[PDB]
């Protein structure tokens, strides 16, 4: 799995404009279908991620399937500084 | 499941900015783990979903499961105005 890239607002609002192409739209969802906790090995021990699944209506896409996975998409959480560990604050953007 | 929401890049930007109220940072993950579409079945027929799950490290919370699970969060796509259907094109917002 990836790298955790945690942002603070203003560099959540620079990261946003980096990506936003001129003519997008945003399709935002927050129909979590499902969330948990997996572990994983790695060549440096066991580690923990967290999956959460969303859902959106395909019908608003002139799209097929491999389509729809290409495009540029994101999950972001906003989470309150209190709920991070010492690593959730080392890693903050 | 709920409706589908897309927004323009102004009222994208517009909505985020009333979640970046607090103390808050923002986790963001394009570790798509699973994309597929599927179809869901009702009484008046069926229809088809996209379903993205997402992966990030555990490890930067000072929480459990539950109190991420609890936590604001949101899918983004970024789609080309040439990819929407008439009835994504329609929901712009």
């Amino acid at each position: 799995h990836m790298p955790a890239y945690v942002f603070s607002k203003e560099s959540f609002l620079k990261f946003l404009e980096g990506h936003l192409e001129d003519d997008v739209v945003v399709v935002v969802s927050s129909d979590v279908t499902d969330f948990c906790k997996k572990l994983s090995e790695s060549m440096v021990g066991e580690k923990e991620y967290c999956f959460a699944e969303f859902a959106f209506p395909a019908d608003i896409f002139d799209a097929d399937e491999d389509e729809i996975d290409e495009m540029m998409k994101y999950a972001i959480v906003f989470v309150e500084k209190e709920k991070l560990s010492e690593a959730g604050r080392n890693a903050i953007r």
